[PDB]
């Protein structure tokens, strides 16, 4: 049974591309570093992205290359910590209509973008994602939270996307909506933070990651799934907390494996 | 395909069982009134129980009844607004050891005695629980909250209702065997107030959750799905309250893909 | 020239039509008394209404009378103290669509209707409003207030409250057909308590609005224009309430460019 | 030489005088009581008015019989807890341009009538005064302590007594010719219990300023001049809270030079 | 082995001697049964005295009866949840110099009155001491606090009450020689809810330290010594409210190695 | 009628005596300069001392200076802006029992020194004093504030005094506590703050200094000194209260004059 | 009667051991050269070691020649001032399950090597025991605090447990718990806070050992040990409590001797 895992982190971006934001961080590549580490031990083919080299051509490739290489029985790891973006939505004049975004180094992959991705992976295929990143949401999380967070903030989001219309408007053309729900591989996607909230940027790891870690304890972790989950929340402030979504086929036996399970 | 709802609203209980503590609320009967008012309008054979009348042996009754009534096709709903208890774990010695329960006007029900009532209902048999509520859980919740009433059973409270039924409690815990809401032939969609690291805010006139997803729905005008309809309500609460989506039983993409209170296709 | 003044003032409503709500106030009685005792003195013949007496039913006859009574070169002073609503938008399917409103104690008037009363007014008549109240707004107004009472009507009073008057309000809603403040024949002056993303606040003797009006206005020795006069009020309001000074149907410079209050130049 | 107290308290005021406000507050009368009690103890012939007994009639004529009583080396104390009010100084157009006042039960007495009585006194004579009051001062002041019971009125309800009683406070106004302080033949040392921009703090068992009066002088034990009492209470006061040290009429070194509570050297 | 326990809960006191104060709690009371029913299930001849029951007359001659009745390898708990109190040192002028008391019902008992008490208890009995209370210490303590009940009476009130009743308090601080808890002969372990820089909380179901106090002892499922149980407490409680491990008389490691509540080791 | 005028500011200290503490501010010497402007338009003979320039010996043969030149009608004003200090009390062991002081670049001013410097001025002359600082207090006031404050913190007050023993000891064993209240002039002190409350030093002068100037406004200003400083009060956050003390031969003339008279 | 005193001081420790983290404070050689400077004013022959020069090797070193040269009667001291280390309990799963550590600049050292260093201590050797530091604790602590404090962030403890692995899992494996209660040298351990606060790291000392100072006053404090600490306490603030903790054989004497005794 093989593994493969990709652990990226970015505490940096391309001000050249993101209208002269840099998007600084600095836990996000020990983020990536630990996240690998344990990959690693646990018999998985990792390879690490920093900033510079989590491009959207890499991130794409890797994605594409595992998704071919392994098959039914195989296991996925794709973790992630950086800034969420949004590139706005022309199909309507909501201020707030867009599409979340992860930032790469690059520029932004769009989240049909990235969910296509997990779509090309095998049946029987298990696919784990971390994601200690957030999205500035609309102008209600704006208003409720107002120490950094892992979120591009709106003012450049929008300058980026001016900065590179036909850029983003080409890729918004080319990829749609995808239905998680009905992709053949099974998806267990653990993020940082709900929908409505913001993932914090520690100083030597993200808020979730740091959490994680401490569980995790540096592999003496009992339990599956879905009690390492509920180990991390209970640990995390109620302004934060990591979600457990699953999509694809479902599988659960792989829900009821141990956290890094080959 | 038909439906029965069970709109549960308790903004209070018997003292006498509770240590003396009333869980005063004033919220929750709205909820139960507005959640049942949008079921009946759907389609639904509904029933409800305002707190005397949400007792655990009413309750339990109500929601056997219904396991045995509908069958494949069917859809029954149970949404709940009260207070969210604990009792302890005497399994282990973790003083934050404990099973989550229901703060029925009665006594508590505990979370298996719930899970295993949903165990109960037909293979395709779409169940939809709204909880309203929230748990004390443990100090660290207590801690992140410590720097408005909220529909969560205060752990002083807790202990002293236990000591006070112990004998009650004990028997319960014994007869009542664990069970996984993911094994349930039924399709459990389970949507919570909140997360297990916050709690659940009782407003003046509904509960903070019930009252957005009122706002949402706006009188049945809503178009989408499930998934849509809860993706809509957190986008307007606030982030230390956050309601769960939470799936268990026999998956069915058909149901999470309906109208949030859909009865006919 | 004459004046005619109506102070509306009600710091409760009827409960058997809000769902319940009582829609408490303890300072806009007060208000309507301060602001009827300027008009007065002022030479208008005021007529001041309290909570059970400001009813749709007489609101929109006091008005309509005075439509019909003063003409060009007259004016027309309306004020008013209590809570705003919002009555949902069955046009849309937007949560935040609705109608702003006037809490009254009979049920809500909808700012169509007010509006249009409004439009009955001759064509040099000067109409002067004062409306010391707020709305919910959308639910960005919730956030930012949610980390004293406010005249506003709470969203979830505002949604079970229509939903209890469905055909009433509905009815409303499709006789009174929406109208341009800035198409009246009359000159309006439309001072209000608030921005729309704020909310007023109630005080214990008279509105945060009301209670700063009164102070610089000082029992009439206020010299200047309703231009300084608005200005010098907001200078003493905090940033999170600022009155706002709105004119809308036929311009009249002379009339904004005259004494707040006067009826004889 | 020999001493004469007045101890005032009043922990409410009666509401047909003041627009319906009762101004009500629930440590005046202790703080009266724990003055007089002092004042006793220290050889002083003590008159103490509760709230209803503390009427402007009864004020002035008690210390009008003082000012005739006592003379040349005698000691005069005068303290007070209540509210501190305001009336509008129709000279001015100033919204701010108000007179300072101590609220009683009967009506507020402007500070010029207490002024004066106090110029009423013999030349070598000490006059000293305890004022646990504060006054609502200008909107500044109420801009900082917008972001727990103060003892000043409210401005709303400053302005509101002043409007009910016209003629009233018009009159006095008129026949209370104003008086410097810096002029009075006897020796005036005037301790309050905050300064002109700060609000003094009602306790639930004696004001702040009285409370800590109290536990610096602790029951006798206290060694020093008035200077040192004044220097050791501020020291315990919180910073937005500073009572204040003040002197008027014919300097008197000897006496601030004396015990805090001195009759006979 | 055998045991006495004396569970004290006071959530009241007699204003007629407190100056008027009721000291008004609501937490104690279940703090003593809570802990009576420790007591008592663990082979304690437990006595239980609430609010007007915990009288200085039976709470002196309680502890004193214990001390006579139990000798050499017995034990007496003594657990108190009420207001701390504290009586002017008449022996400085320090305005904060002062002796911290128990506020029972009928008057205040001095430390030193219990100190002495529990100085005579036999030479190898153990005293175990649960005090869920506080002291307003210093103006420091008032200080930080100044930026939610606590159980310390306010030193206004602890000023008040001592002037009421001079020669009661006067009386007792004459007859009370001090005495050092480090030359008792038995072994005192005292754990109390906080700090001496620090206020104790009560909760609405009991004090925040008790409450804590019965998770961590889970119904007896508690494993480990005194010590032990104080760092699992202490863990749980907030940063502003940390109870303290004291222990005086003659040492004993074997005592603070034993369980919690042993009586039988 | 000649005057007089000091205008002192320090915006630093010299570290080398209080124990490594450079006592930094940045708006001291704008409020000397501020001062010193509205002085010399009075027609002040204005002497302006800025941070290294303001040292003991300058200071105190300054104001020596004064009270030999100026006699009966004349009028000497000292304005201060810079930390107030406090050094040990050796007469008891009270943590708290200090004295406080000016903190001069060259060490720091007993009050005692300043007290008696004042009462070396004629009898008929006035003697306006501003004195924009604060003093650290007791720990009571800690306690109430814990944006600068003009006052030395505790640890480097005590470090300052034990660094430098002797040289303090023997200015406290000279001069003794001195009764304002008997000297010749007639001495008016207006100071920033009340003595449980902290002086805020603002980013372009202090925050009492930053309000006398606006309500002078260059000289516009119409009033008493008694009006003077009620408008400034009043204008003034409740936190910081700037006070109104008066010593030595009481001169009603002189508190009824204009702020700046000479 | 001879006494040996080690004032321990670190404001920064070797960020190449603790995964990049320097632990910077800036009060902590003050605290030390301060506690250095009383002990030898009272007869302590005392031993300064800063930030570099306290690693494990000098420390353990240090102590262990204390231990062998002082006997019955003699006193030795030992104050600190750094932060608080956690190093992962392999014992169990327990994610806040921990020892306990004074971070030195070489590496951690493990409460349980200093509590035995402690218990070769002659029988009537009286040991008296300065902290002034804290510990992260459990999440709850995090919870409720979350100005820097003494305590080795959470991320930053297992990130160095994880680099070096082997070294504190061979240290944890040598010394075990040790009874304070039982060892031969009577022992009163005084910290800077509780079990539950954090210590704060002040700009010129640490908040407790400032308070310290302030009622020592320079020597003119007179009192014992108990009162000491009590009229410490009395002026610290509420979240942080320095505590009072006696252990090994007890010495009533001693407790009621002054404060830094010989």
């Amino acid at each position: 049974p093989k593994g493969i895992a990709l652990a990226l982190g970015l505490n940096a971006v391309d001000p050249k591309h993101y209208g002269g934001w840099a998007g600084k961080l600095n836990a996000c590549e020990a983020d990536a570093e630990d996240m690998a580490a344990i990959a690693a031990e646990r018999g998985f083919a990792v390879t690490t992205l920093m900033t510079k080299a989590a491009t959207r051509a890499k991130v794409i490739d890797a994605i594409g290359k595992a998704a071919k290489a392994l098959g039914k029985g195989d296991i996925f790891m794709l973790s992630y910590s950086g800034h969420g973006g949004q590139v706005p939505d022309t199909s309507n004049d909501e201020p707030d209509g867009v599409d979340e975004t992860w930032c790469l180094f690059d520029g932004e992959l769009i989240d049909d973008e990235l969910y296509a991705l997990l779509g090309k992976f095998a049946a029987g295929v298990r696919v784990l994602v971390f994601s200690d990143s957030c999205h500035s949401g609309t102008v209600v999380k704006m208003a409720y939270y107002n120490i950094r967070y892992r979120a591009m903030p709106q003012s450049v989001a929008m300058r980026t996307y001016r900065a590179n219309r036909e850029f983003y408007d080409t890729i918004q053309q080319k990829t749609k909506k995808v239905d998680l729900a009905d992709v053949k591989a099974s998806i267990l996607l653990i993020s940082g933070c709900q929908d409505n909230q913001l993932s914090q940027d520690g100083a030597f790891n993200g808020a979730f990651t740091g959490q994680l870690l401490r569980v995790w304890k540096n592999g003496l972790y009992k339990g599956s799934y879905r009690s390492f989950h509920k180990a991390i929340v209970r640990r995390m402030p109620p302004d934060q907390t990591p979600n457990f979504f699953t999509a694809g086929t479902p599988d659960p036996a792989f829900l009821k494996q141990r956290p890094f399970t080959v």
